C-alpha cells in the first residue's frame, strides 16, 4: 500500500521495509566539492544499438518502458562496473512543478524530473536474483531540466494517454532509448539502492552530469498521468520522488 502521499510516502516506507534506515540508501545529495575524481575509473560504454522495446506500462507509481533482456541486446559496461549489465526498463520521477522531481540533487539544486535506465548484471541470470546482490543493478540516472523540447522523448509522450490510470499497458515497440541521452558521459558514481520498496542495497548508481532538456509540454503531459486505476476517484501523478538519504560511511567518485 506505499506510495507517494502525506499517509504512504517515503517518511512511511520504513515499517514495512525496515532496509529505508540502512546504511547505502538512494538518492542522495551530490556535494559537486566533495565528490573526488577518480582517474581509475573508465568512460561508460552504453551499448543501445540492439534496444528491443516491448511495453510502456502505468504500474500506478510512474510508467516504465520495459525491454526485451532475453540475451544481451542493450548492455552498459564500463565505468565502475565489472561485467555485463542488461537494459529492462526505464522509468521516470517527476514533480507537480519544475522546480522538484529529481530524486538526487547536485548541490542541493532539484531538476523538474529523472530518468532511471534500469540495468542488472547478467551474471546473476534473472532480474530477481540480481536484486539480491550488492552488484545486482545499475542505474543510470539522467536529469531533466525544462528548455527546449527532446525529440527523443515526444514518442513516450504521445502514447501517455493510452496508459493514463494504474494496470494499463501499450505495445511500445521500436524505441530508441539512445534519444535520451545527453551529449556527454561524463558521470557521478556511488553504491545506493532502490528509490521504492523494497529499497533493496543492490544499486551502483551512475549519474550524467549533463541534464537533457525537455519542454515545459513534455513534462506537463507526464504530470496528466494518473496513480489511480479505472473508475478510482482521479489523483495525478506528480510528486513520485523519493527525497535525498544520508550519505553516512559513502564517498561519490567523479569520472571528470
Ligand atoms: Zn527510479
Amino acid at each position: 500500500h506505499w506510495g507517494y502521499g502525506k499517509h504512504n510516502g517515503p517518511e512511511h516506507w520504513h515499517k514495512d521495509f525496515p532496509i529505508a534506515k540502512g546504511e547505502r540508501q538512494s538518492p542522495v545529495d551530490i556535494d559537486t566539492h566533495t565528490a573526488k575524481y577518480d582517474p581509475s575509473l573508465k568512460p561508460l560504454s552504453v551499448s543501445y544499438d540492439q534496444a528491443t522495446s516491448l511495453r510502456i506500462l502505468n504500474n500506478g507509481h510512474a510508467f516504465n518502458v520495459e525491454f526485451d533482456d532475453s540475451q544481451d541486446k542493450a548492455v552498459l559496461k564500463g565505468g565502475p562496473l565489472d561485467g555485463t549489465y542488461r537494459l529492462i526498463q526505464f522509468h521516470f520521477h517527476w514533480g507537480s512543478l519544475d522546480g522538484q522531481g529529481s530524486e538526487h540533487t547536485v548541490d542541493k539544486k532539484k531538476y523538474a524530473a529523472e530518468l532511471h535506465l534500469v540495468h542488472w548484471n547478467t551474471k546473476y541470470g534473472d532480474f530477481g536474483k540480481a536484486v539480491q546482490q550488492p552488484d545486482g543493478l545499475a542505474v543510470l540516472g539522467i536529469f531533466l531540466k525544462v528548455g527546449s523540447a527532446k525529440p527523443g522523448l515526444q514518442k513516450v509522450v504521445d502514447v501517455l494517454d493510452s496508459i493514463k490510470t494504474k494496470g494499463k499497458s501499450a505495445d511500445f515497440t521500436n524505441f530508441d532509448p539512445r534519444g535520451l541521452l545527453p551529449e556527454s558521459l561524463d558521470y557521478w558514481t556511488y553504491p545506493g539502492s532502490l528509490t521504492t520498496p523494497p529499497l533493496l542495497e543492490c544499486v551502483t548508481w551512475i549519474v550524467l552530469k549533463e541534464p537533457i532538456s525537455v519542454s515545459s509540454e513534455q513534462v506537463l503531459k507526464f504530470r496528466k498521468l494518473n496513480f489511480n486505476g479505472e473508475g478510482e476517484p482521479e489523483e495525478l501523478m506528480v510528486d513520485n520522488w523519493r527525497p535525498a538519504q544520508p550519505l553516512k560511511n559513502r564517498q561519490i567518485k567523479a569520472s571528470f
